[PDB]
């Protein structure tokens, strides 16, 4: 029979870039100065190459009563407040940012970066050397491709500030509506004409999450880039609202295999873009779905691919 934790397993010789999270979690030692001070000097460097993309207009709206404390704040009593989100200490700054989804919170460390600059709210100190692990950390994120970087900024990002409960209000971006069916264009995966996989594409890269989780089961999952399954259509469909709007997927190749009690797993690699750099950074993505008799999803799982020697072929 099958499970979530079992359907894990599936195209198990995938190669997942997992120096992703082991370089989050070598970042997650630093000390909160140079944590703040590796970001900076990371961004600085990725910004003579990359622009990222501006924040949406309700994005800076809804970090904006935040922003402007911060702003206020003498420039000691501001470090310490970026301390203390880095830390992830328990104050009401940080319980607000915790509320906050991804791109919220990336449009307001967005803002904090152009303030850095132009020298309104307190900078790295000048001429601040970063410890020997620190160093070390941001050597292996320059060494990283694109797509990898990118992933470790927004991980570093994400689980800074403090969570108190789970069913703490959650604020998210408004939810866009659904490409007019007349301009959305269709995808084209060599070897695969797979309904479900077909129109799981074309829904997501048209917003339309609504027609997206019916394509799942009841008690199907998704699991992003190194993270547990979302189970339930209810969390499943939470999760696109919130953080999956205006994404490009390119799929590009698959295969097809029978699996137990008529079953079928169906490994898709390809690329994606993100709404943050557009076609500047296109990462390396494996889908992996399997589906039940009926076609339905019960588990997809989102890898970013270790190097695009491990794109089929
Ligand atoms: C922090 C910080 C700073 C600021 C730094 C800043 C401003 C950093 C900002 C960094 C930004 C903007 C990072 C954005 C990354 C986006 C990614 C990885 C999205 C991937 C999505 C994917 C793969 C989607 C996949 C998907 C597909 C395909 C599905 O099929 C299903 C959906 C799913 C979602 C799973 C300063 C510079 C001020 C220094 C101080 C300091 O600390």
């Amino acid at each position: 029979p099958f499970t979530i934790d079992s359907a894990r397993g599936i195209f198990p010789n995938t190669l997942a870039a997992d120096v992703v999270p082991a370089t989050i979690a070598r970042f997650s030692q630093l000390n909160a100065e140079d944590q703040l001070a590796l970001i900076w000097f990371a961004y600085l460097e990725m910004g003579k190459t990359l622009t990222i993309a501006a924040p949406g207009a309700a994005s800076m709206q809804l970090a904006e009563n935040a922003l402007k404390e911060i702003q206020a704040m003498g420039p000691l009593q501001q470090t310490q407040a970026m301390c203390d989100l880095a830390n992830r200490a328990d104050t009401p700054l940080c319980r607000t940012y915790a509320s906050w989804s991804p791109n919220i919170k990336l449009g307001f460390w967005y803002r904090l970066g152009e303030l850095m600059e132009q020298g309104f709210v307190a900078p790295i100190p000048a001429g601040y050397q970063l410890s020997a692990n620190a160093n070390a950390v941001l050597a292996t994120i320059q060494g990283l491709e694109s797509g990898q970087q990118i992933t470790v900024l927004r991980n570093a990002v994400v689980d800074m500030g403090f969570t108190a409960g789970k069913d703490g209000k959650r604020i998210a971006e408004p939810v866009v509506p659904p490409q007019d069916t007349a301009s959305r264009t269709k995808v084209s995966i060599e070897g695969v004409t797979n309904a479900t996989v077909l129109n799981y594409m074309d829904n997501l890269n048209a917003n339309d999450f609504d027609t997206l989780i019916e394509l799942f089961t009841s008690d199907g999952a998704l699991q992003p880039p190194f993270q547990r399954p979302i189970v339930g259509k209810e969390n499943v469909l939470r999760f696109f609202r919130e953080e999956c709007q205006n994404l490009k997927l390119i799929p590009e190749r698959g295969v097809t295999e029978p699996a137990e009690d008529g079953f079928t797993q169906i490994k898709v690699t390809g690329k994606v873009q993100t709404p943050w750099f557009g076609g500047n950074v296109g990462m390396n993505i494996a889908w992996r779905f399997l589906l039940n008799p009926e076609g339905k999803i019960f588990f997809v799982a989102i890898d970013l691919l270790a190097s695009p020697k491990e794109l089929l072929n």
